[PDB]
Formats: C-alpha cells, sequence, structure tokens
C-alpha cells in the first residue's frame, strides 16, 4: 500500500511550511510534524525523527523498521548525508530529484536513525559594549551536526540566564552521550564549577557522558584542566570535526587517538595531542542554530554572524594563539547572504530590529588576485537589494582601509569597498589602531604607522561610519617617555575625524586624493574633535595573556636583562590566563599605576553619571553627556600634564596653557622626578580640575537641572568624592 501523489505533495507542502519557522527547536518541529500526520490520519507510525536544518530539514516517519518514510521538501533526497552513509547508491541511476521516498525492509537504515545525543553548553555572557549582542557562534557546531544529520543536539546557552542548577538538571534529564562546554573569555572559573558538578554526578552514577571543553581564547594550558579532570577531552574552538569523530567513536568507527583536534591523557598518564584537520567552513558549516531566540524573545540588540573563520595572528602580538595555524576561510557571497537572511528573518519574527554583528576575527581578509574587496562589495550589493535596510557592525585593521605599500589603485578600490559597506548599513565599526607610536606599533605587531592610522580614520569617518578605536597607552616593554609623547600627539590630532561627506558628485579617486593631499578639503570637512574622543577605554595598560608573542618577548627581556617582570613566580590568573607583569621602566610603571588609581578615584561618580544618562530625558541626557565628555578630556590631559612634569617641552607647555586657560585654571611638586611620591603630587594637583567639573555637577544637581536616583546615588558619590580628594590611600 503506497501513498498517493496527492498525499505526498500535500505532506511536502505542509512540512515546507513547518520547516520555514527556523526559530523552532527540534522538539517543537517534531510536535508540529506529529500533529500534521495525526490530523490527517492515513497510516499508523511508531516513531518520528527530524534532522537537517533550514534548507535541508528532513522528516523520517517510521511506520516500522521495515517501512520508513522520508520527506525532504527543501532538498533532493539524493544529497541526504544520512542515507549516503547508510547506502550511498540507494537511488541507483535515478536522474530526477527525489523529495519523498519510502524505504521497504531496510533494517540497517532503522539503526542509522538512532542518532546519538549531544548537549552543547555555551558559557557566554551578553556583551553590552557598545551595544548588546547575542552570540550565535556555538549554534554553528549544532547546525553542522544537524545538517550532517549526525546527532540530536540540545543547546544550553547561559546568555538567557540559565543557572548552574538548571544546567545540571537539564543534563541529568536528557542523559546525553556527549557534553560540549564552550568556554568564552573569563568563564574558566565558571567552567570549573560546572565541570565539578558534572563529574560528581558521573562518579555518583547519575550520568555517563563524554565531556569536551573548548576555549574560545587559547589563554590557557591543557594541564590546568587535566590536573583536575584527568579524563576530560580538550578540543579546539572549531569543534565540528571533533564532535563528528567522537560520534564516530561512539559508533565504534574510530579510536580515541584518531579523534580530530582533541588533547587528552592516555592510559600512561602522558598528555596526547591529536592532529587537528582544518574545518572546511565555507562548504560544511551552515546558518547557526537559532534555538536561542525563543529562549530570549525580548532581546533588543545585535545578532552575531561569522562570515569567515581564521585571521592573521602575526598582526597582533597580544592576541593569544594556538601552535596550529588557522587559515582564513570565508563563506561564499551567496552563502553569506543566505545565512544573513536566515538570521534577519528569524529576528523579525521576535521583533528584533535588523542589526547584525559580524563576529569575524578577520572580516575583510585577503583572497587571490585581491578579490576580497569584491566579495565584500558583492555582499553589500546583496544587502542593498533587500526591502528592509539593516545595520551591521564589524571590526577591521587600519591597513584594511589604507596601506601605502599597496598601489594607489588598490587603495581606491578599498575606499569603494568601504563606501558600499556604508551604503549597506555599516554602523559601529572598530578599528584596531592600538597605538600612535611607530615603535609601540611594532611591539604590538600591527605592521602600521602612526600617519597611516590617521588616514585610515579619515577615510572611514568621511563615509559616515560611527567609529571607535582600541588604544593601549602603556605597555610593559616601553623604555622612556618618547612613545607616550607620540601617542598624546596622535590622540590630540583634529585632522582625522571627518564629517559625513556628500560624495555624490565625485569619483572614488577624487575623494581619495582630496582626503590624503588637499589640506583645504580636510579642514572644510573635519569635525574638529581630537582622536581620543573615539577611544574605547582611556589610559589603558597592556594586559599580557598566555601564549602571546608579547609574553615571549617579555620572557626574553627577563633573560637578556636579568630582571624579574612576570610576578607570582610565573603563575598567571587561573580564570583569565593573564600574567602579573611589572614594567621594565620604573617610571612608566608608576605612570600606568597612577592612571589606574585615577580611574578608580573617579569610578563612583562617573559610573553614576553614565547610569543616570541611560535613563534621563533628552535635556538632562545632553547635560550628563557633557559631563562625560569633559571627564574624558580631563583624563587625557592628565597624562600629558604628568609627562610634562617629567619631561617638559615647548609645545606641551603651550597646549597645557591653552587647556588651563579654557577652564579658568591657569595656576597649577618636583620636576623630572618620576617617583611614586612626586607623580601622586602632580596628580593630586591635576585632580583640582576634576573638582571644578564635579562642582558644576553638584551645582546642577542642587539647582534641579539634573535628577538623582531614588537612593541619591549621585549625591552620595559626589559627597564621598569631595571628601576623598587627595587621600590616595585606596589602591
Amino acid at each position: 500500500t503506497y501513498l498517493s501523489t496527492k498525499s505526498i505533495e500535500y505532506y511536502l507542502k505542509e512540512l515546507k511550511e513547518i520547516f520555514s519557522q527556523i526559530w523552532l527547536k527540534p522538539s517543537e518541529i517534531e510536535k508540529r510534524c506529529e500533529e500534521l500526520f495525526k490530523r490527517s490520519k492515513e497510516f499508523d507510525y511508531k516513531r518520528i525523527l527530524v534532522s537537517g536544518e533550514t534548507d535541508n530539514t528532513t522528516l523520517y516517519v517510521i511506520e516500522d523498521s521495515s517501512k520508513i518514510h522520508v520527506f525532504s521538501p527543501n532538498r533532493d533526497l539524493r544529497e541526504n548525508p544520512l542515507l549516503m552513509r547508510w547506502h550511498p547508491s540507494w537511488y541507483e541511476i535515478e536522474s530526477k530529484e527525489i523529495y519523498y521516498k519510502c524505504f521497504l525492509s531496510c533494517e540497517e537504515l532503522y539503526e542509522h536513525l538512532e542518532l546519538p545525543t549531544v548537549t552543547l553548553v555555551n558559557l557566554c555572557v551578553i556583551e553590552n559594549f557598545p551595544i548588546p549582542r547575542l552570540n550565535l557562534s556555538t549554534g554553528t557546531l549544532s547546525s553542522y551536526l544537524r545538517k550532517e544529520q549526525l546527532a540530536k543536539v540540545e543547546l544550553i546557552d547561559m546568555q538567557v540566564g540559565t543557572t548552574i542548577n538548571q544546567i545540571i538538571k537539564n543534563l541529568l534529564d536528557s542523559q546525553p552521550d556527549i557534553i560540549g562546554l564552550s568556554v568564552n573569555f573569563g568563564q574558566k572559573k565558571l567552567a570549573f564549577e560546572i565541570l565539578d558538578l558534572i563529574y560528581s554526578h558521573i562518579e555518583n552514577g547519575d550520568l555517563s557522558s563524554i565531556i569536551t571543553v573548548g576555549n574560545v581564547i587559547p589563554s590557557f594550558s591543557p594541564e590546568q584542566f587535566f590536573e583536575r579532570y584527568p579524563s576530560l577531552l580538550i578540543c579546539d574552538k572549531e569543534g565540528e570535526y571533533t564532535l563528528r569523530d567522537l560520534i564516530k567513536m561512539l559508533k565504534k568507527e574510530l579510536k580515541l587517538d584518531e579523534v580530530n583536534g582533541i588533547s587528552y591523557v592516555d592510559e600512561s598518564g602522558e598528555v596526547k595531542h591529536n592532529v587537528a584537520e582544518t574545518v572546511n567552513f565555507k562548504e560544511e558549516v551552515p546558518t547557526p542554530s537559532l534555538d536561542i531566540l525563543g529562549e530570549i524573545s525580548k532581546f533588543r540588540g545585535a545578532l552575531t554572524l561569522e562570515t569567515s573563520r581564521g585571521c592573521d595572528y602575526s598582526r597582533c602580538t597580544f592576541c593569544p594563539r594556538d601552535h596550529k595555524l588557522r587559515s582564513w576561510r570565508p563563506l561564499s557571497v551567496e552563502q553569506t547572504l543566505k545565512q544573513l537572511d536566515d538570521i534577519l528573518r528569524a529576528g523579525k519574527h521576535f521583533n528584533i530590529k535588523p542589526h547584525i554583528y559580524m563576529a569575524d576575527e578577520e572580516f575583510i581578509g585577503e583572497l587571490p588576485n585581491g578579490t576580497e574587496a569584491q566579495r565584500i562589495i558583492d555582499i553589500c550589493e546583496g544587502l542593498l537589494k533587500r526591502e528592509e535596510k539593516i545595520k551591521f557592525d564589524f571590526a577591521a585593521r587600519a591597513d584594511s582601509v589604507y596601506e601605502p605599500k599597496r598601489t594607489k589603485e588598490w587603495n581606491v578600490e578599498r575606499l569603494k569597498m568601504w563606501h558600499y559597506c556604508a551604503l549597506a548599513g555599516a554602523d559601529r565599526i572598530f578599528i584596531g589602531v592600538e597605538s600612535g607610536s611607530n615603535q609601540q606599533l611594532k611591539r604590538y605587531g600591527k605592521g602600521t604607522t602612526s600617519e597611516q592610522n590617521i588616514i585610515a580614520l579619515r577615510l572611514v569617518s568621511a563615509l559616515g561610519i560611527n567609529l571607535r578605536i582600541g588604544f593601549i597607552m602603556f605597555d610593559q616593554l616601553m623604555k622612556g617617555l618618547d612613545n607616550l609623547k607620540e601617542n598624546l600627539d596622535f590622540l590630540e590630532r583634529t585632522d582625522a575625524l571627518m564629517k559625513p561627506i556628500d560624495i555624490g558628485d565625485m569619483t572614488y579617486e577624487e575623494l581619495y586624493d582630496k582626503l590624503l593631499n588637499d589640506k583645504e578639503f580636510i579642514e572644510k570637512h573635519k569635525t574638529g574633535k581630537p582622536v581620543y574622543t573615539i577611544v574605547s577605554y582611556m589610559l589603558a595598560s597592556m594586559e599580557i595573556l598566555m601564549n602571546t608573542p608579547y609574553s615571549r618577548m617579555v620572557q626574553l627581556t627577563e633573560r637578556k636583562e636579568e630582571v624579574n617582570l612576570i610576578m607570582n613566580d610565573g603563575k598567571p590568573d587561573m580564570n583569565m590566563g593573564r600574567y602579573a607583569t611589572s614594567f621594565v621602566d620604573k617610571t612608566n610603571g608608576n605612570l600606568s599605576e597612577a592612571c589606574q588609581m585615577w580611574i578608580d578615584s573617579n569610578f563612583g561618580v562617573m559610573y553614576t553619571i553614565k547610569s543616570l544618562h541611560k535613563v534621563a530625558n533628552p535635556r538632562e541626557k545632553k547635560k550628563l553627556y557633557s559631563y562625560m565628555e569633559t571627564h574624558r578630556e580631563i583624563s587625557h590631559f592628565l597624562l600629558k600634564y604628568l609627562v610634562y612634569n617629567l619631561s617638559p617641552d615647548k609645545e606641551s607647555q603651550i597646549i597645557l596653557s591653552d587647556f588651563l586657560r579654557m577652564h579658568s585654571m591657569e595656576h597649577i611638586i618636583n620636576v623630572g622626578d618620576g617617583s611614586k611620591e612626586n607623580i601622586l603630587n602632580v596628580m593630586t594637583n591635576w585632580q583640582l580640575i576634576m573638582e571644578k567639573l564635579l562642582r558644576d555637577v553638584e551645582a546642577d544637581l542642587n539647582k534641579g537641572i539634573i535628577t538623582d536616583s531614588e537612593d541619591h546615588r549621585l549625591h552620595n558619590t559626589l559627597k564621598r568624592w569631595f571628601s576623598d580628594m587627595g587621600n590616595w590611600s585606596l589602591i
């Protein structure tokens, strides 16, 4: 007894409707499939299985082991990877595409349908700066396994607030064959607590699961885990092939020492490292699973997508890295647009406004024949053809905008590429300037110059892109104050940030040449604001992590100079992987420590101002924002004032004099003394300018111009700040 063609096409049409709701969890899809075949009661069946994802989602209706219906409304069944592994020539020489097939007396296929179970736990918080973003990276591991139909995958993501006890209860209830922990930056201690509970339930006989832990940032050593969890498997950030091979091992198709990308302890007590084949991201990794959207439906912010994996770690010496090189692998233009449309359509279902965060380590990249810019342009043209416009954020190196070592034609094509990004909705973009000193840029490995950074900021800002930069002022290997003075001059330049320029009448080559060579064009379109206005974190000091070339450079300086820089005997932070490192230059270490105390001394008041700013009405919003602008301004020239007291020069005297006159503080302790005692005296002097600002804040709060919280937080923190002037006895 066969199904009629009408019943097949009816089932295919309804399943295509059910499968279109890609925000539904697999169990919710299965329930809607059960309702479909029950409401039209044609045949009795024993089991239902849904696998695949988006455009290859597949339903298996198991009447019996000897009669299995397979529905694939979105893709040719001949491409089904599960059937291919069972019997790769089941379709013989059929030349037409197959969307329904009933397998009769195929007892081995029934065994293939008893898929293993994987539970992925994402230890990840929602990043809030500059805007909230929901990380979807762990969903690619699930979507790979679903697309390959290798396992039933459950996602537990702590971004929605799932507690530790809830995670444990979920694991014990689901009893998965494999548990995968994704450890994001700063969640290593949380992973240790969760692994403690998991292994207690394993020793207690409540749970038997293979456990893998993947660290997003390799600022760790595997021995930190093996010491406490000797049976744990440590895998790569890209765990697709690792989970594939572990599922093969469960089906007794592979031995443990054949599993891709795992590091483990064998029976001899030694650490074994298995080979790690590079994941074919472009061809095998589909749209990230969107199970998380239903768990947090009122999220407002950006949704993350990785349009490529890999990067060039040789351009960042403070970025941790593995011993294995990770090549840059982009999605095709068409597949990038497909995944974007999937995420945008799913976000629209939950009233999430179209805002994508490109989580790529290297978004623009580099291809043969310089076609990487054409990929970005083609993706932008795809976005321009949609009905609803989007915002999208991403990060980029300064030499991805402007590179004097390349031809002028190459740079003009890059300017065109960035323009298409602006047209397609590029919103907040992060440029990794990191320094304005050519020496410090080399220690950072950026391969870039100070002037090149200025021009890169000039080109991007002129296109209307909201810009912010990272900037690491102090680093431990710096000797002398020359690099600090170069950074201050860089950060004070007002010929970098351009207003959004109307370029409808120009060519890209005209705009390029005018922005680089026409001083009159540059003066006309500048915003007048200095570079430091777009620095993410002011007065930042280098934090050295494990497995970074900068840490190696530091260790080598300890050797060839016979000095101790890395403290705590070399033991780094167990949660973060950060070394406690002293500055090789004592004066620079005192300045860095002085700036950290400055931040700590102002944190109470300025954090209250910022939190009030988020909720104030438009008029108070503008007043509270001027407070923050002045605070950043005062914080910048604090370091210039410190450096000036340690090494005066003619120009820094004129600049500080103009600044002091602007604030009616022309007045305002030894000269050249870089001791902790003198630096504090210079800072306590400059703290008087900060007092003038907070007197305006105090006056506006008493006039009622600014509204305080219910608990009078601004009033208390102001009163405490005024009492604690000087008094740096809080370190």
